[PDB]
């Protein structure tokens, strides 16, 4: 189980600080181990939400853990190698480029986050798990909704969305293994395919910015959150 954190211990612009063991983040949950599975378990964990397309959950299907749910909706729309992101990767069509593109599409009118803020609005659904393949994209728009809706601040949001960046650190090893050939390339080069960058959270955040003229009226437009619903959910999952 990797790239896991509980996103308990976030504080809030208002004071608080979000509660621990309800909202969860995680990479993708394929050959979980039977002591990966008590962990999950013993987490009390009901829902697990998976934001992958359809090819990519038929060549990782999840584990099956009795007792909790799996929701797969794909957060991305479905119609190269790792060696082809790296060398065009600066370039007008490159890896760089493109995955910021699908940071401005990820958070407007996105039928998987829209689902996934159905599921929280109630806490009979709690915990949850929200993860895709590295937990580093489509989860870090999924979890830094979840953060907007608990009223943490775009910096800590920004915070916790590179904490995937140690994740990124070990699978850059575990690449740099299998094509020793790519050993010089700067790892911080590297990172932008493996790991994250503030670059792209800032897209996602300029597209909210382009269509709302704040977040609580993006809350409101994209998932029907009006004002005293969000309190409503504040004083149910902040401390």
């Amino acid at each position: 189980m990797k790239n896991f954190r509980d996103l308990g211990g976030n504080k809030t612009e208002d004071g608080r600080t979000v509660k621990k063991g309800l909202f969860y983040r995680s990479a993708k949950l394929s050959n979980l181990s039977e002591n990966d599975i008590k962990i999950l378990k013993e987490l009390n964990i009901k829902y697990i939400f998976d934001y992958r397309s359809d090819e990519e959950a038929r060549k990782h299907p999840s584990t099956i853990i009795s007792n909790i749910k799996n929701i797969r909706i794909p957060a991305m729309r479905e119609l190269g190698s790792i060696e082809d992101m790296i060398d065009g990767l600066f370039e007008k069509d490159g890896a760089f480029n493109m995955l910021n593109n699908s940071y401005y599409n990820l958070p407007i009118n996105n039928p998987s986050y829209k689902k996934l803020v159905e599921l929280i609005r109630d806490y009979s659904n709690l915990p949850i798990l929200n993860h895709c393949t590295a937990g580093k994209d489509r989860t870090g728009v999924g979890s830094a909704i979840i953060l907007m809706i608990l009223g943490v601040s775009r910096e800590n949001i920004m915070k916790d969305y590179l904490k995937s960046n140690d994740f990124a650190d070990k699978e850059i090893e575990r690449f740099i293994e299998y094509k020793p050939k790519f050993k010089d390339i700067p790892k911080e080069n590297l990172k932008y395919i493996f790991g994250v960058n503030e670059e792209y959270m800032k897209t996602a955040f300029r597209r909210i910015d382009e269509e709302y003229i704040s977040v609580e009226a993006y809350l409101y437009g994209e998932f029907n959150l009006n004002k005293e619903e969000i309190r409503k959910l504040r004083n149910q999952y902040l401390e």
